[PDB]
């Protein structure tokens, strides 16, 4: 009872080493350079291809003997992509990479979180989605955030797509070694992207304070976040970057002690299945959760029209029962956020029905 | 210029492994037995001697080999009982410690990481009283708070007074591998206690958001902080215990991004020179400063009020000149401090003139 409780609580393990500021991506060199031990040792950098043929691509400091994989998220991460970057690794060099880099948002981040993984784990990556399957510690990776809002530098899960579901690795040893958030890598991001991906951290606030999982650790860091959501959102504020970065990870840490919920789930389904990315397919949720959310909804509303934002709409209306049956088989499997928005007895208001009507409305 | 300003910012080692909530006491003895490898490893237990009679006493997990100590910080930590205790360790079991544990205040967590680092460097604790002074690793060590508000448990100092001067051990090696944060083992702090660490925490809050090395990230932590000391002592808020540990954690998270200021700075003299401990200390500085922090100390009067807090008066007004002398020399020795509250060209300003002024009205 009194004991079983104490017990109950998370050990959460945190990033232990952060860089913040306007121009910190200098340091990468001379923080990689603490890990590299002999003339022989290398490191990855998956950086994603948007940067590719930028200047940003041309200050990456990789020497003569690491690899630089310039990586695809035009589709989210997958199980199968994982397993084919890790190989690229091992053919390149059978050695053990001294750090892992993901120079990107959440889709690159979560690759070199998942490489650094499978590096020291036998198997495909899908034989790790779930809670705690990892049993060797990854390999030192680096986070580098040049989108701001999915608290994936912060977090201990990378999201894949896997045979049947789209699932983190879940464990202590995902979280990243060191990260650094500097703005400036923030500066070309296309202005719907950063109002799709900056809700998300928005809505990460939004799921934590209304649900069960709640303590006064996620709740400070989630309201926190959420001012400064606003900041960036409504206030137009000129240190935008800045705070939008702190956002991010202060949403982390928030999901970190508590759970998403209702909107995330939904939008696992909307991912999964069709292929929507991530900030849009919640945004795309979370238009139609207003009995759960009526507060953060209502909010979210306003900030859609300062950002001029049109969510497509009729995704949903005209597909085949079949398609939706899958969506929805996908969303209900999400227990720790249904359990999160519901509490004990979940599984009886979590019906088919009402997660049809909801998608259909999508 | 650009590139300078790159490389200027702060690499920061934070603590990566924290438990937050009620009753969390109770998983020290797991959290242990990962560092026990051996049958004769023992742990060492720094408790506050406050706690030597008490029912938290019999529940410290010691094993039959393990080292309980109960510390006494009637005086605030020098480095004449930091030597001492790292002897007693090492007369105890010349084997080094699978860990170091402080259960108390700011005082004992500082007597903890202090030994944690003398037990693998040599030499008096006197001679690391500075900034990256530590070259070889700490002994593994776990923050434990029985009183909230220093931020002891977060930073990467521990504050000692020693030959000379009231100084730090500064250093990524002093942070904490571990923290517990438990609510109800602040249970049974007298309040006027419980008041002067916690204006700690305010204090520390408002001198990082006046001061010059504010960014974004030191100021989130310090804002956040400061709306979580308001609930705890302006709205009485139910679960204050929560939320002043909250502040305190993030209070300590903001100034190892960002710095303390003239407060800190006065109430190290008084603390060196006449022994007023820090919480006191600080209130009876910050209470002079109200040119420095107009609203802050507004604010802290309207606190003082609700809690019954008269400070005691006429302290310094009829103390010899050479006395006076002695805190002024204190004060002014702490350049980061005054850098942070005005700027370059501060030694201009801070003389000894007006610095004997301050200290005469306390
Ligand atoms: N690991 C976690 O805890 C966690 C939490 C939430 C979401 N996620 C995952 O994060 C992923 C989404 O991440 P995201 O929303 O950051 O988007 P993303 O990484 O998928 O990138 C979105 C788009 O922005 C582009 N982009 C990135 N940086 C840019 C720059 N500076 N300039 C111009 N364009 C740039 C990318 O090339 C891409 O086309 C999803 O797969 C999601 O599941 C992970
Ligand atoms: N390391 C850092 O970053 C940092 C920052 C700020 C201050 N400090 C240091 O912290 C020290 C002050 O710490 P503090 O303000 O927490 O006070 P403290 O640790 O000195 O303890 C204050 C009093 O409270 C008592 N106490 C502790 N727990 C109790 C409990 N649960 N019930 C009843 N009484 C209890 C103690 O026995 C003591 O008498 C100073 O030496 C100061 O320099 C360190
Ligand atoms: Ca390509
Ligand atoms: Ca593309
Ligand atoms: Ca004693
Ligand atoms: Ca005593
Ligand atoms: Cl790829
Ligand atoms: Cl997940
Ligand atoms: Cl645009
Ligand atoms: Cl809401
Ligand atoms: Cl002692
Ligand atoms: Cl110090
Ligand atoms: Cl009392
Ligand atoms: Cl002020
Ligand atoms: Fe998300
Ligand atoms: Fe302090």
């Amino acid at each position: 009872n009194l004991y079983f409780q104490g017990m109950s609580f998370k050990n959460f393990k945190c990033v232990p080493k952060m860089i913040f500021g306007r121009g910190s991506f200098v340091q990468l060199d001379t923080v990689l350079e603490q890990e590299r031990t002999d003339a022989n040792d290398f490191v990855v950098f998956l950086v994603d291809d948007v940067h590719q043929h930028k200047p940003l691509a041309a200050r990456v400091p990789n020497k003569a003997h690491d690899l630089v994989i310039y990586v695809n998220v035009d589709d989210e991460p997958t199980t199968v992509q994982v397993d084919e970057l890790t190989a690229q690794v091992k053919a390149f060099n059978t050695k053990l990479p001294v750090s892992v880099v993901g120079l990107g948002g959440g889709s690159t981040m979560d690759l070199a979180k998942a490489v650094s993984l499978m590096l020291t784990n036998p198997g495909s990556s899908s034989e790790y989605q779930g809670w705690d399957l990892i049993k060797n510690p990854a390999v030192h990776h680096i986070g580098i955030p040049t989108v701001s809002g999915t608290g994936a530098e912060a977090s201990r899960t990378a999201v894949l797509c896997g045979p049947v579901r789209k699932l983190g690795l879940n464990s202590d040893y995902t979280v990243f070694d060191q990260i650094i958030m500097d703005s400036e890598l923030i500066a070309g991001v296309p202005t719907d992207q950063w109002f799709y991906t900056g809700m998300d951290c928005f809505i990460h606030c939004v799921e934590s304070l209304q649900g069960t999982y709640l303590n006064e650790f996620a709740k400070a860091f989630a309201e926190k976040s959420m001012d400064l959501c606003r900041e960036v959102y409504l206030d137009d504020h000129p240190e935008k970057d800045d705070k939008l970065m702190m956002a991010s990870y202060m949403g982390g840490m928030s999901i970190a002690y508590s759970q998403v919920g209702a909107c995330h789930a939904v939008s696992y389904g909307l991912g999964y299945v069709l292929g929507y990315h991530h900030g849009i397919g919640n945004c795309l949720a979370f238009d139609v959760l207003e009995e759960f959310y009526p507060e953060g909804v209502a909010e979210f509303r306003k900030m859609m029209e300062i950002h001029n934002i049109t969510l497509p709409k009729n995704i949903c209306k005209d597909l085949p029962d079949e398609t939706i049956a899958k969506m929805v088989a996908v969303t209900k499997s999400m227990g720790p956020l249904w359990d999160n928005v519901y509490g004990k007895g979940w599984e009886e208001k979590v019906t088919d029905e009402m997660l049809t009507k909801l998608f259909r409305r999508i």
